[PDB]
Formats: C-alpha cells, structure tokens, sequence
C-alpha cells in the first residue's frame, strides 16, 4: 500500500516518537544500486535544478555539491536477503550476517527528525562493516523504496554522529530516468 498521512509526514521529518517502531532487516531485502554514478554522469541534474528553482536562496551547484559529499562511495551495489548483507566495492566483495541492535531517533539542526535502524555484523574478522545503520524516512515496519546506509567499523555511537556522508541505494533494476522520477515526485 501507498503511504498514510502519518507516513508522509514522517517522511518529511515530522512525527511523534510514540509512533516509532522496531523494524527487521527484511524491510531492506533486495538488490540495490548506489545512485552516486548517476550524480557523476550528470543524470541527477534535473533533481537539483528543480530544488534550486523552488528556493531562491539555494544554487544548483551548491545543492549538487551537498549531494556529492552525501552520495560518494565505492560500494556500487548492495544485496540483502536472509539476515545477510553483501557489499560490492569495486572488485571487492564482503558479506556478513547482521544482528538487529535497535533504533535511534534523531533531531537535526533543521529541527526535522529521522530514525536510524542499527545493525551489527556477527564476525570480528569480516571485510564487511561491523556497524551499519539504515535511514529511509520510515519510522515503522514498511518495505523500503530506497535507503541511506551508514557503514563503519568503530562504534555505533560514532556512526550516529556522521551527517555529511550517507551512500544512497535505489532498487537495482531501476533506470536513471526512473530514479530521477522518484526523487522529483516524493
Ligand atoms: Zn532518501
């Protein structure tokens, strides 16, 4: 099903903490592409143009640079199924079975809120990140359209402080025209 009005508001960063619920890795099952290559090829330009156009205080090149810093990554594709996450970075691959570790509610400098879903990897000697946090503008069980994933090896607390880089993944089958469409229209 499409989004209830509570889901829409939550996707815009407005929600009541009492409504936040745990979620399972299954909400992210599937094969995912980084959108980074489409920022680079310049196929995301129409998105940043539209955003600039709707706000006279913003510029194209500054919106794009904000998404550049945010999207940049070499993990081009991610696969999730059966409690396992698999990462393809260039020619390297790694995978780990991930355990759920809760969620965390955040309030941003803008006063908008978000929720991260935390996961930890079962091996201390895997190439896969030990800590992974999922943020998708969803605050309760629902299958994800696209996601931002925070990946690190140090601590969950450290990743929670990351605000500038957030590699971003859309379903692998999607074309550039279709990624842009989703970005323009909710
Ligand atoms: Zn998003």
């Amino acid at each position: 099903a499409p989004m209830t009005e509570v889901e829409q508001k939550a996707a815009a960063g407005v929600f009541d903490d009492a409504n936040v619920r745990d979620r399972a890795l299954t909400d992210w099952d599937g094969m995912w592409q980084s959108v980074y290559p489409y920022l680079v090829s310049g196929e995301l330009d129409p998105v940043f143009r539209q955003k600039a156009k709707k706000d006279p205080e913003k510029t194209f090149e500054d919106i794009k640079a904000y998404y550049r810093k945010g999207y940049v990554t070499n993990v081009e594709t991610i696969g999730i199924e059966n409690g396992v996450i698999e990462f393809h970075r260039d020619n390297n691959v790694a995978s780990c079975k991930y355990n759920y570790a809760g969620y965390k509610i955040l309030t941003y400098a803008s006063g908008k809120k978000g929720v991260r879903y935390l996961f930890e990897c079962k091996d201390a000697n895997s190439k896969a990140p030990k800590y992974v946090q999922f943020s998708d503008h969803i605050i309760a069980p629902r299958k994800s359209a696209h996601f931002h994933i925070f990946m690190g090896n140090t601590s969950q607390q450290a990743l929670l402080q990351e605000m500038e880089n957030w590699p971003t993944y859309y379903p692998y089958q999607l074309k550039a025209n279709e990624v842009v469409d989703e970005m323009l229209h909710h």
